[PDB]
């Protein structure tokens, strides 16, 4: 119980900023993990020998690929973090413990190939789940490790209390599949704007904590502009990999995806911050005042793109 994690002196003031980046040193990712589950937890919400095996099985369960790796997940779930911390009241004892932990393993196992790949190739996770292939797969994984003697870092939650962390954790998980942000921010942006938006609805909890899982996956957007720029290169060295893969598969690649067209990437980037980036923090700021950052950012990194398409870099 008394022994705490400590950061480095930068390392502990920079992480408390959404823009913080976890740094290049593998080793140090886990300390930064758990770091984060007592800050935003306590020292008492798991025993530290299950969790550091829980997050050693997690670690050895994402796979070797460009983007979609241990980095993501631990980046991932240091925005979670961000959010958490500077809206401290709004979440339970419950959905904090739930929130990171699904953050870590929101991503378990991915091979780096969308749903879409998955069901042109007519992989048996296809067959398995017919929506949020992988998704589905991902929360799977974290029920598997959950399952593994030793790893059960909810042992001492009542029977309810699991349940219910288990649930969040589904959701939180699902949420993370893009084609459901769109139906699901539309939904929030009416509730809020008709003013109907009621944090004590759990329906309602549901939809906002899945648009936070949504701003957390995507928060390479939010990063200083070097980050942004270099994590886009990993984004699609994984969709020209797919990209190939169609092609091996006689379907042409959507232009973003194919690695003949990098010159189209820049206005990619565009529409994806128009469609989906700014939309989604805008939202998210509307709910939660104080995640604007992420915002702030996210349209500092438009006008970084918008200077790339005008060859001033
Ligand atoms: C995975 O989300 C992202 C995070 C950062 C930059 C990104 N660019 C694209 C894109 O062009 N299509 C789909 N997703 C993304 C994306
Ligand atoms: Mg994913
Ligand atoms: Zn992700």
């Amino acid at each position: 119980g008394l022994m705490q994690f400590t950061l480095p002196v930068r390392l502990c003031k920079e992480i408390e900023l959404f823009h913080f980046d976890i740094g290049p040193f593998e080793n140090m990712w886990p300390g930064i993990f758990v770091y984060m589950v007592h800050r935003s937890c306590g020292t008492s919400c798991f025993e530290l020998e299950k969790l550091c095996r829980f997050i050693m099985s997690v670690k050895k369960n994402y796979r070797r690929v460009p983007y979609h790796n241990w980095k993501h997940a631990v980046t991932v779930a240091h925005c979670m973090y961000a959010i958490l911390q500077n809206n401290h009241t709004l979440f339970t004892d419950l959905e904090r413990k739930g929130l990171l932990i699904a953050c870590l393993c929101h991503d378990l196992d991915h091979r780096g190939f969308s749903n879409s790949y998955l069901q042109k190739f007519d992989h048996p996770l296809a067959a398995l789940y017919s929506t949020s292939t992988m998704e589905q797969h991902h929360f799977s994984q974290t029920v598997s490790i959950l399952q593994l003697e030793g790893h059960n870092i909810f042992s001492t939650l009542s029977s309810s209390e699991y349940e219910q962390v288990l649930e969040i954790i589904r959701k939180a998980i699902i949420a993370t599949d893009l084609a459901l942000y769109f139906g699901n921010r539309k939904q929030l942006e009416e509730m809020y704007q008709t003013g109907s938006l009621n944090l004590n609805n759990q329906s309602h909890r549901d939809r906002v904590i899945g648009l936070m899982m949504t701003a957390c996956d995507l928060c390479s957007v939010t990063k200083l502009w070097p980050v942004t720029k270099l994590t886009a290169n990993d984004i699609y060295a994984e969709f020209w990999a797919e990209g190939d893969e169609m092609k091996k598969l006689g379907i042409q690649p959507i232009p973003m995806m194919d690695r003949d067209k990098k010159d189209e990437v820049p206005q990619g980037q565009l529409g994806f911050y128009n469609a989906v980036a700014i939309p989604c923090y805008t939202t998210l700021t509307q709910i939660l005042p104080p995640t604007e950052p992420l915002l702030k950012a996210c349209r500092d990194n438009l006008s970084q793109w918008e200077k790339v398409i005008r060859g001033e870099e």
